């Protein structure tokens, strides 16, 4: 079955979105990860209800938020 | 019988996917974990019942998830 | 008498599934794991009573259960 | 004393088990487990007083438990 | 030292116990376990002032609880 | 790197601040924890909503409701 | 790299700490561990813009955490 967490780590260094739970959203650049799915994003902003909130050049995502991680 | 198998048996086949909240994604699966973290691929993000996204790879968090059913 | 083991009873029986939320299936319980996923098969979905969809089969995540059944 | 061990003085007994969202159910204990899973036969499903059904047996799963009392 | 141990201090002196939601269960404190699950004799559970529920005795799971005091 | 548990055991005896899921806090000295960070206040109070609402001798709060543990 | 790579890169250095239910903190990140437990000095409670509060030193459960960005 592949596996989950690969499809992480051959997206490593390359832009994506991350859905966070609450209507929160995050797109930047993955440069990290862990099995927890703890994430790290380079080149970030944070998306609030489909608003641009804030632009940091990087973040460490809990895993425990994370609705879904795609490559953009 | 394990439901697992069944994911399985569903691999690079059209799947449905409801999550927490009522989000909505119809994709091709193409892995999962034990925890039921799953990768999807032609996969659209559906909301409310309306496409709001097309991404070709997802890494969806188990805890998300609420099932995970075969296409018609 | 263990709770995974009154469900063992209840395969290849129709079975109510509650979820958090609210809504429901009820199907063929065909299978199930010490998580409390379970298999459905020829399943409804059901929510405030009346039936939104139909599916030749489902796989529901344990951790969104509230109650299994034999219907 | 242990509060599983009430648990077991309490088999073949009714009870009553409080689950989240005000929903309770009435019923005769036949089984549980560390994660206090229940298994309730001959049970009343009770929503603000009036039976929604009832049923021969039913699996409750832990995390929905608020709380177990006799009922004599 | 260890928070259990105070909970201990209590076996069958009354305490409160307050749940996730809001309500409160007042009894007497006859055992515990690790999971922080409770086991409370001749009880009343409470909300905004009023004594909405009386049990012989009652199993409370320790995920729903938030604190546990003795008696004001 | 410096523990956070660590830093919670030089409070011990000391006056803290408890923030608890839901606005709820609890304002009394620290006299226990553990990993998970279930705690143990000797002489505390809660407090919702900004008002005092019961004065407890001893409490054992849960540690998945714990937001934050700062000295007074 | 990992997340917890990063958490290390900022001891001793500012940063911004995002809770569920709205909370802010920021501060100077002192100590953490694998359970993403923080440790800050010098921290500001943030809720809506402003300021609300003003600690020496905050412990904050991981559980609790969103993300933490340097600042």
């Amino acid at each position: 079955p592949p596996r989950p967490l690969d499809v992480l780590n051959r997206s490593l260094k390359s832009p994506v979105i991350v859905r966070l739970k609450g209507g929160r959203e995050f797109r930047g650049t993955l440069d990290g990860y862990d099995i927890h799915m703890n994430l790290v994003l380079l080149d970030a902003e944070e998306i609030q209800n489909g608003e641009v909130v804030r632009k940091v050049g990087s973040v460490v995502i809990r895993g425990d938020t994370v609705v879904f991680v795609s490559p953009a």
